[PDB]
């Protein structure tokens, strides 16, 4: 029986978490495919040390604008990588997915509700899907079956502490 | 407009003023699932880096270490409890033993300069059941290397930790397949 559990909130340590469930699983001999929505400038450590172990990565195509103007190729990217994202939450033999930073994805309208929606819903009973990204869609908040809160209740960035490799990316 | 630029100049600046660098104290707390997992795929991004990482576990799980499987071979040590610890009062003798003894190897990691991440899983509770004393712990985090970062998890953190942590997260149990009637299960929960 797999279940839906959702990362949201402004603390650091929602795709940090994504991540430790995920290798916790590949540790239990688990397949997991992940889906990365956003286009990071560094280099992907958690890629770097899954994918060696049979974790597949599909990541969002380069230069994804943000803008209003651009919505439509910002769209159809994510609407791109929204397919993988399909494939894994039919593939019976995964059994987990890993959907990083959906939110926006949704709540931008970049990528349709209902398509998530239908999709989680007709996932392998035994598939869990972790999402992960500030501001989640109510209505996957409901379906979900876990979710966390990450509380900023406090954050080195705000002290003067410079994003570094191994802990931020 | 110039709305844009606005907070362009804002990102940039905010920026601009953050160079520090050094290694922090992170703490993972709350009721909601997700501490240790994050702690974890903090680890995980790290060694993704080529960085050195140690860990210590508090307490010792009724199964497998998924983490432990898959971190100790990339170099990941682990310093895990021993099994049977009672919570129990009448044997806080045996338990405090138990206890002192992962805290060594912790002080350990604490003190190696080649370690550039420790995860000191599960401690809250060592502490906050006087099965280890904080003065150690804020001592020992006072001391470790100047690019070392650690961070600390479990729920009901004591405040001078969470004090002398740079970020703190709560995990705030929004949710629960638990409460749900879901039960506990492999690759998941453990
Ligand atoms: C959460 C966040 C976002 C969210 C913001 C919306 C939301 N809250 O739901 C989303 C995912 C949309 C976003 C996207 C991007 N982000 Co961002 N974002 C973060 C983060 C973690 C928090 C910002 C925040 O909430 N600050 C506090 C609020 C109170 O202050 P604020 O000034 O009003 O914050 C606004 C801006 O930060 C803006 N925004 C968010 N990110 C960025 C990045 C840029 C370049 C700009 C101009 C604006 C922008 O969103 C906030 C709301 O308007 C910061 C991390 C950090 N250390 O700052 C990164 C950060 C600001 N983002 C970063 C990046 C690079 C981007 C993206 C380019 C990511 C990508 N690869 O596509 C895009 C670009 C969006 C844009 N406006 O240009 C970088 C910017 C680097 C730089 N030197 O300019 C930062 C500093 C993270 C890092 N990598 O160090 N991000
Ligand atoms: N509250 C915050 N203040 C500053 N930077 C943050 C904060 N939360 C996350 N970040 C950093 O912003 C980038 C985007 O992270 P995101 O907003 O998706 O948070 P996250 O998933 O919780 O972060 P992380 O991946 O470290 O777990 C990361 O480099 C991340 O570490
Ligand atoms: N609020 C909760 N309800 C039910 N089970 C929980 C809850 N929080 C954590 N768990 C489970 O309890 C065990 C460890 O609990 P702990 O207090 O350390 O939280 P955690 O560090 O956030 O959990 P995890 O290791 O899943 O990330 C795990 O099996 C864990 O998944
Ligand atoms: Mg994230
Ligand atoms: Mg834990």
């Amino acid at each position: 029986r797999g279940i839906i559990i959702v990362f949201t909130g402004n603390g650091k340590g929602k795709t940090t978490a994504a991540f430790g469930t995920a290798a916790r699983a590949v540790g239990h001999g688990k397949n997991v495919g992940v889906v990365q929505f956003i286009k990071g400038t560094w280099p992907n450590g958690e890629r770097n040390l899954l994918e060696p172990h049979g974790v597949e990565f599909q990541v969002m195509a380069t230069g994804f604008t943000w803008e209003t103007q651009n919505r439509e190729a910002d769209t159809a990217a994510c609407m791109a990588v929204w397919q993988h994202g399909k494939r894994m939450l039919a593939d019976p033999l995964l059994d987990m997915v890993v959907l990083d930073e959906l939110t926006y994805m949704v709540a931008y309208d970049y990528l349709p509700l209902e398509e998530v929606i239908s999709a989680l819903n007709a996932r392998p009973g035994h598939q869990t899907v972790i999402i992960t990204g500030r501001g989640c869609h109510r209505d996957i908040l409901d379906l979900a079956d876990t979710v966390s809160e990450l509380r900023p209740v406090k954050h080195a960035f705000d002290a003067g502490v410079k994003a570094q490799m191994g802990i931020d990316y």
